[PDB]
């Protein structure tokens, strides 16, 4: 036979009875004590099932729903325990999903039909979670202390194909983030379409929601081509009235204007920012509904600014890569140069960084980098 | 009364249907995939049921409505035609608590619903009642307040710690007052704290305690001990602080000049700011977050509310010209016409504040359009 593991916390060794029920029928039990162990124990064991004894019983009811929702998310299903209590605040503690309970006796035929409908989704659970980003994708551009938590968050936030919000200061990364969710994604063997709009007039922006290619002449709108991928939205606020309600007529209904007929698509839509967002809403300017379609998630990318020890690290790989690229002698930064480049603000950030450097490697007549080739 | 919708635009899809409509429920199915939206924000606690059937809709808006703000107050639940199971089964990272197989083992189906329906029947402990079942509104009354209404009555008993947001002047203490009502610990002591002006040194001091307090000190947890303690402007905490927090975040514990003790505190915290911004920057220790980001709540500015700010004003006017013996009564709809156009930017707080300013300089019974933003 094949099946899973699953745990249970108490302190309460006696509370058995459910738990012979449940080895005898193949269940890998474990348990738990002094509430700290556990997590340890649920973030080492994986995707499995926990079952919460609350009769009555010793622990902060904080510290349980914090357990709950920490890093034991869906990869952790939620199922309490208790000595029939439903009156107060302990039932209404139930609001933590939780799928079911458990009466005090042992309803024995009925257990296993309350856990059984739920056993579909932990063999489901499984078939998706072994690939964890293995490859530990450095961000392709960054890698420091604010980075970490990036990383995590972006991992996390991925696959969950909701519309999610990127923020940060202008020439940060925002597409780089917008390209790494898209692996992410598990949509990700799917294109992926990054725009840099701006530089398009209404007509030419209208003809991408409804296309103004008069006659099939060689045209197809931009959401068409992004089915079944991501499309990446640039500078979004700078955006015109009768866009922005073809965008959320789609983000409603999800159909696009061609010659060759109205068809529908599957696009997973994403939204840079840089601006006071909130300035531009306060005014009458920008459709919040629209907005709470987009906000479902944030992600702040950090600005040069607030790394600063990433600097170095980037400076390193934008003279190898440009050097590299056009066999540029440089090769090597002196003490000097290092000691001096973080210093300085860059308000443009990632962009005016490579920006800069790829000036001076291209001017580098030396093969080490000194301060008077530099920022002069 | 009877939750239990399902959303698809087609409808032959009965058979799992009509054995909860002959078993006698009220099923309710929507269609134009926009609609539910403005239904799953009003509808409150139910029970929604996905019918994506490998060809329905596009999963991002589904995703995107799962889990837009329709999060706890409703359980996701899924329709496949088995024939389907491969592409996107990650959209079951949304809970789902369970989905629906090909075949249709007509009891079973029941049997994943009947126990899961045990779940929307405890929601039934407040008795969704509609009509407002607490102080009018507290503050306010008008469309995100019922919502936010039926959010705290479902979220206020759940002794958890909460994490409030709204923008600035908005009302966040209020609120903490209110759902403190909603709560077991109702009739215990409440203390608010304005962590926006607090020293380190001090704030220490108040914890566990500092200084060289060999004289008369005493520690907000223990007074706020049995009750709920609410922090508003969070993130101004400093790194030491936040330590301290966290320590009694896991513990209970404090430390007092008669001898450490612990005690049993409900903690809310409250926030203005950019609460992304701060977690990735380094400034609010994450897994401290976790901690406290249990539950969420959303403050709805004015700019919301458009409707609210006929009904606040007029409230805010009675309260404050009795108590000053003003002869202000009314607001002329001229200066309705123009109190509703305002942005205020300072939300609730500034309502109230400039009316107050107004009131002491009005010396008509009739207040005009003129007599406003002066
Ligand atoms: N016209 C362009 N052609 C080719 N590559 C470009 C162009 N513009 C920018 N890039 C590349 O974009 C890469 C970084 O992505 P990006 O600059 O978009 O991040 P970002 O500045 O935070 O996003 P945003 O577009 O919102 O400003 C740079 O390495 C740059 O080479
Ligand atoms: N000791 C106190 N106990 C109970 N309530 C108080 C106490 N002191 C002040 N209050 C009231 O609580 C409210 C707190 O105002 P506050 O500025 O914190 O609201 P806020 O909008 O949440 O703040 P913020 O703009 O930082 O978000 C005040 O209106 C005040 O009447």
């Amino acid at each position: 036979m094949d099946s899973v593991p699953g745990s249970l916390v108490v302190v309460g060794g006696t509370y058995e009875p459910w738990l012979p029920v449940l080895e005898k029928v193949g269940w890998r039990c474990t348990q738990v004590a002094d509430l700290r162990k556990p997590d340890a124990l649920f973030v080492e064991t994986g995707p499995c099932i926990g079952i919460v004894d609350l009769s009555h019983d010793e622990f902060s009811l904080n510290g349980i729903a914090n357990l709950v929702s920490s890093h034991k998310q869906v990869r952790w299903l939620a199922f309490i325990r208790e000595a029939q209590l439903s009156s107060d605040t302990i039932c209404q503690f139930i609001v933590n999903f939780c799928i079911d309970f458990f009466t005090a006796p042992i309803p024995d035929a009925q257990l296993l039909s309350t856990i059984g409908h739920q056993l579909g989704m932990l063999k489901l659970e499984k078939k998706v979670w072994p690939h964890f980003g293995s490859a530990g994708n450095m961000g392709l551009i960054g890698e420091s202390m604010p980075m970490k938590r990036l990383r995590d968050q972006i991992k996390r936030i991925g696959p969950t194909d909701v519309s999610i919000l990127i923020y940060g200061e202008s020439g940060t990364g925002k597409e780089t983030v917008a390209k790494a969710i898209h692996k992410t994604s598990s949509r990700a063997q799917k294109p992926f379409i990054s725009v840099n709009c701006r530089a398009m007039s209404e007509k030419r922006l209208e003809s991408e929601l409804f296309g103004l290619g008069e006659t099939e002449e060689g045209q197809q709108p931009f959401l068409l081509q992004a089915d079944g991928g991501t499309l990446l939205l640039n500078d979004i606020l700078t955006l015109p009235k009768s866009q922005q309600l073809n965008l959320l007529r789609f983000l409603q209904e999800g159909t696009v204007e061609t010659r060759q007929g109205v068809r529908a698509v599957d696009v997973r839509i994403l939204a840079a920012n840089s601006s006071d967002i909130e300035k531009a809403l306060i005014d009458g300017d920008f459709n919040e509904e629209l907005y709470h379609y987009i906000n479902v998630l944030r992600i702040n990318v950090p600005s040069l600014k607030e790394r600063a020890s990433d600097i170095v690290l980037l400076a390193k790989h934008f003279l190898q890569e440009y050097s590299k690229e056009y066999n540029a002698q440089a090769r090597s930064f002196s003490d000097d140069a290092v000691r001096g480049l973080t210093r300085y603000h860059w308000p443009g950030n990632v962009r005016e960084l490579m920006n800069q450097i790829k000036r001076v490697v291209l001017m580098s007549d030396t093969v080490v980098l000194d301060e008077s080739q530099l920022d002069l």
